[PDB]
């Protein structure tokens, strides 16, 4: 009951298409799928990947209250520009900007409260970060399977 939310299959396909095209581009879509965070925040983060923190289950990157880019696979230094992603899309797939709609949607299926989904995804609308990480862990589990 929501139009622009991709399906797992369409996402699965875009990932593969990106993997065949480039390892750098594939890595960006991968993080987009793990985080639910804007493309711009992803690129800002991959230029300083040494600030990434990885726990046993999930990883997280502190931005700048404060937001975190939650993800699963450790960051490596990637130099893609918005331009090179845009190029990729033009040749094909799901637009990366719709990846966060999917992510927010699965998180809601996994019973993550909307205020927490907003926090995970970077929008302003025990501790705060602790609860968010435990919630994020549900999406991380689902994602690996």
């Amino acid at each position: 009951a929501d139009i622009y939310i991709p399906t797992l299959e369409e996402i699965k396909r875009t990932l593969q298409l990106a993997k065949d095209y480039s390892e750098n581009v594939y890595f960006i879509y991968r993080i987009a799928l793990e985080s639910g965070v804007r493309l711009s925040e992803i690129l800002k983060v991959l230029k300083e990947p040494e600030r990434d923190i990885c726990g046993n289950d999930v990883c997280y990157y502190p931005l700048s209250g404060v937001f975190y880019v939650f993800h699963i696979t450790p960051l490596k230094r990637v130099e893609v520009t918005k331009w090179a992603i845009a190029d990729f899309e033009r040749r094909h797939a799901i637009a990366i900007k719709y990846f966060r709609k999917f992510v927010a949607s699965k998180m809601a299926e996994l019973s993550v409260p909307l205020d927490i989904i907003d926090f995970i995804q970077g929008r302003k609308p025990v501790s705060l970060f602790g609860i968010a990480k435990e919630q994020y862990k549900k999406y991380a589990e689902w994602l690996k399977g």
